[PDB]
């Protein structure tokens, strides 16, 4: 009945780093970070609720190579959260504290997950870029409400810069992991500061990836085309495309850094779309740690149907999303022609990026 499922999950904590992009803050680089203890047990804690929310109803007897495929981006933290997270799923306790080799660490790739990433990368896309800067108008309106707030962050962190909107939103973020980890040194961060600081960085980053045409296809069109690839296949009893275990892989675990949480959760709400039946704000959706986005297929004899479940933190209810016109189990074939609009293939995405 439930035939397969995507997953796509922030990844799990780690130790609180500047972002590549971002500003000075910490002074070390998040591309160096361990995932904190309290991340290995999220990641772990993730592969269980998963494997209890859908091993009997895959039809799977045993998680191994062959019934999942665990990726991530090309990130370390990334790449070991999802591993661990497979650790959960197999019950396998001390792999959650493993040395993962570079080697077992680089095995978490698939083709399209580089171009994922190319509209933030600097340089590769900026057409991107100069259309998030064309709504200078709504950014400055948001940040009016936490220009305060961004003002006494850059007092103790020069390297802030107020007028890169990015920078807000990182800012928050590196702050918040600080704050969760270094408590006693982050009493400055205030619960106003830090909710005035959120709700900058949930108004920018959903602005940047829904507020027009162009920003919605850069930023995830091709997260819609390459699902769409291998939901074409999966619709007609075939295996994922390149998936390490075939037909047998009922289970994909791709594990993100934030902004691919956002950018995915952008291209599944085009315009008229609900959460639970509302609409949305960007407060509610912003993805937390804890977040994730589950892609869900059902066959019914020979009818096909899609239903998305997002998770936006750690403990929050699970939320379905409808698209404009259709029922929260969509049938494949009006959920993919729902999703068409801002969808992109990769040739498409590098002159569209450019020119
Ligand atoms: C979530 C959508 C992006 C919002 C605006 C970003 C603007 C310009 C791109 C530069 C920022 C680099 C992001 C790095 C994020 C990461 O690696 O986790
Ligand atoms: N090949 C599918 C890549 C991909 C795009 N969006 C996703 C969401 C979840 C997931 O497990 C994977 C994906």
């Amino acid at each position: 009945d439930l035939k397969f499922v995507f997953v796509m999950a922030r990844g799990g904590d780690f130790v609180a780093g500047d972002y590549a992009g971002g500003p000075k803050i910490i002074n070390k680089e998040a591309k160096d970070s361990e995932l904190t203890e309290q991340g290995k047990q999220e990641a772990f804690q993730l592969g269980t609720k998963l494997s209890g929310l859908y091993k009997t109803k895959l039809g799977v007897s045993k998680w191994d190579s062959k019934t999942y495929w665990p990726v991530a981006i090309s990130q370390k933290r990334a790449q070991v959260s999802t591993l661990i997270t497979g650790a959960g799923l197999e019950g396998d306790q001390s792999k959650r504290d493993k040395t993962w080799t570079d080697q077992e660490l680089k095995a978490t790739s698939f083709p399209a997950m580089e171009s994922f990433s190319r509209f933030i990368k600097p340089s590769e896309c900026p057409n991107y870029l100069k259309e998030l800067l064309a709504q200078q108008g709504e950014i400055t309106t948001i940040v009016k409400e936490c220009i305060s707030s961004v003002q006494q962050v850059k007092s103790k962190y020069p390297a802030v810069d107020e007028k890169m909107p990015q920078h807000i939103w990182l800012a928050y973020e590196t702050l918040k992991k600080l704050k969760r980890q270094q408590p006693s040194s982050s009493t400055w961060m205030t619960d106003d500061l830090m909710k005035n600081l959120r709700e900058c960085s949930a108004k920018i980053t959903w602005l940047a990836t829904t507020k027009t045409d162009t920003l919605r296809k850069l930023s995830g069109g091709l997260l819609l085309n390459d699902l769409f690839n291998d939901m074409d296949q999966i619709t007609q009893g075939k295996a994922q495309p390149n998936a390490p275990g075939g037909k047998d892989s009922k289970l994909n675990v791709f594990t993100v850094s934030q902004f691919l949480v956002i950018s995915q959760l952008a291209a599944f709400m085009p315009e008229g779309s609900k959460l639970n039946n509302k609409a949305v704000t960007a407060s509610d959706i912003y993805p937390e740690d804890g977040s994730h986005v589950d892609i869900e297929m059902y066959q019914e004899n020979n009818k096909w149907s899609v239903k998305l479940v997002y998770v936006s933190g750690k403990d929050k209810q699970p939320q379905t999303i409808t698209l404009p016109g259709c029922q929260e189990k969509c049938p494949y074939e009006q959920f993919k022609s729902a999703l068409q609009k801002y969808k992109i293939t990769d040739e498409e995405h590098q002159k569209a990026c450019k020119n």
